[PDB]
């Protein structure tokens, strides 16, 4: 169903919760190979992510299923706001700049942590 659909996409955002957090770790220990390695890792975790919501998305619009429809579009605009941010943090990485870094970093994890309130209702509504 849509509903098992979208615990399959929640499951896989706290995937990059996690790999998130022991890139922060790592980012702070100054272990600069791991991070890279885990900002491709999330990289490949968001890009599916989104591609799980969008599947979502289109499938409660065909099910005319409004109220799912208004929270995923809600939903899939501060998902993007994630994005940017985290395809600025990994800019950030390339050209060395830790200040950078560490204010994106700061920054997409109040737009994850602001996010979730929406992403428990869309559980609810599906
Ligand atoms: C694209 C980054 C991102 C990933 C997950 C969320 S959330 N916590 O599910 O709203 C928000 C933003």
């Amino acid at each position: 169903s849509v509903k098992s659909e979208y615990a399959e996409a929640a499951a896989v955002g706290q995937e990059a919760v996690a790999v998130f957090n022991t890139m922060k770790a790592a980012f702070q220990n100054g272990d600069k190979e791991a991070v890279a390695q885990y900002l491709a890792r999330l990289a490949s975790l968001y890009t599916r992510h989104e591609e799980l919501l969008n599947r979502i998305l289109e499938k409660a619009r065909r099910e005319g299923n409004k109220e799912a429809v208004t929270l995923m579009n809600e939903f899939t605009a501060t998902f993007q706001t994630g994005k940017s941010i985290f395809n600025a943090m990994v800019a950030a990485f390339k050209n060395g700049d830790d200040d950078s870094f560490e204010s994106y970093l700061q920054a997409l994890e109040k737009v994850t942590a602001k996010g979730e309130t929406l992403a428990d209702q869309i559980a609810k509504a599906l």
